[PDB]
């Protein structure tokens, strides 16, 4: 199955009049990884496409062309990939490259065919994909987790003992607009601290909840997030959230 | 100086249409302790009065009578006091009792005169007072910080490692309606986690500390950003939980009809 919903952009004044149901609908993607399905979100906040691909029996491919007014998906877009599930693979125009857990992959503009596959049907791969518009072609690059930018951050007094892993960084590679990273908070910490998209996952306990704040620096609102859910953070909003236990998340930037 | 403002009670459906500015105005007391002033809040949530008394050179007394339809402040009310500032004292109908830091005191119905003083003007006492209506007179009782019912709670995995001190508890004493306590969170913990309560957050770790206090029904929930030495009212229909950027302390007070 396949599903991509369209979500519009709003002003800070517009979200003042949203009840908790309206606010969740406009900013929260509630389902990302369903076995065998592709679930994407198109937000007019900088026209980013994000979601999850979890292959089971048949391999999946983002067959988008008429929907975006182009001949193929990445004709005018770049793509960032992070695998949060079991071992899998990605096939770029015939080239097959193995992607284990926590492995990343950047795919440049112009690449026409990208097919996602998993190694085990019962333990499928969970590809978190993000796509932004692109005007220039940059070379494709595999980002193995072994050689990933590991930079420890935060202390215990501030509830932010974390480790940030920069996959697609402007210092390590050149990109049109997309930047992607992966931050894990250690137990005892839950705080994380101009368009951004946060996808929370790897909750410590099954009853964990992450409270994500959005809005102007003082006229703030919040959204309650459960495991494997994402929130769009427009440029006019603050980037901060806090959890009941520790967690992990994948961020993506553009603008 | 003296000041008491009045705040009404609302329904869950009523605050659903509040922006963040109105929500602060109806539920958040932004200033509590000012040197030489008495700052109080009268909330129609069970008609509780709370605030701060901070004596400097001249002693302070909550002179209320006509405003409450009574002859004196405590004619039909009980009063609980916890000092969070410097060393001071309270004079109860002539009798003076010294109150050090974190010392508490319950004053029963019928007590006619309660005068607040501090020992040093440059390091004054900060008396956080809570008053609820009372129909029966119970004996006055000083609550030294040493002899307070303390029970630690929470672990580190849930970021709520705290120790709660019960001052006015139904197991240790008899009161009409008021129950009051003091909770300090360990460094590296920030989470607070059926009745009406009033929380007053203070002793912020950093000058840049913020406490986000959640209120509303378990599904339609909102939050209020608290700075140091500010208070929020929890109506009976609302949830009681808050989270801070660092660790902090707060004083809670309950009323209604429970134990």
């Amino acid at each position: 199955s396949f599903s991509m919903v369209t979500r519009y952009a709003h002003s800070p004044e517009d979200i003042q009049h949203y009840d908790t149901s309206k606010l969740r609908h406009e900013f929260l993607m509630e389902k990302i990884f369903n076995p065998g399905d592709i679930l994407l979100t198109y937000t007019y906040n900088d026209r980013m496409i994000f979601g999850g691909v979890m292959p089971t029996d048949e391999p999946l491919e983002i067959k988008l062309s008429t929907e975006l007014g182009v001949d193929f998906f990445l004709q005018r877009r770049e793509l960032g990939i992070i695998n949060i599930g079991g071992a899998g693979a990605i096939t770029i125009d015939g080239r097959k490259d193995a992607m284990s857990n926590q492995d990343g992959y950047y795919i440049g503009m112009g690449t026409q065919k990208v097919v996602f596959t998993s190694e085990d049907r019962d333990h499928p791969a969970k590809f978190y994909v993000v796509s932004t518009p692109a005007h220039k072609t940059y070379p494709n690059k595999k980002l193995p987790f072994a050689t990933a930018l590991a930079k420890p951050m935060g202390d215990q007094q501030h509830l932010n003992k974390r480790t940030i892993y920069k996959y697609i960084d402007a210092s390590q590679m050149d990109t049109c607009q997309l930047q992607m990273g992966y931050t894990v908070l250690e137990p005892g910490s839950s705080w994380n601290t101009r368009m951004e998209t946060y996808m929370y996952f790897n909750f410590a306990d099954p009853e964990t909840r992450v409270f994500h704040f959005l809005g102007k620096p003082d006229e703030t609102r919040h959204i309650t997030l459960f495991n494997e859910q994402a929130v769009v953070n427009p440029s006019w909003s603050i980037h901060c959230g806090v959890g009941t236990t520790n967690y992990a998340f994948i961020w993506a930037m553009c603008g």
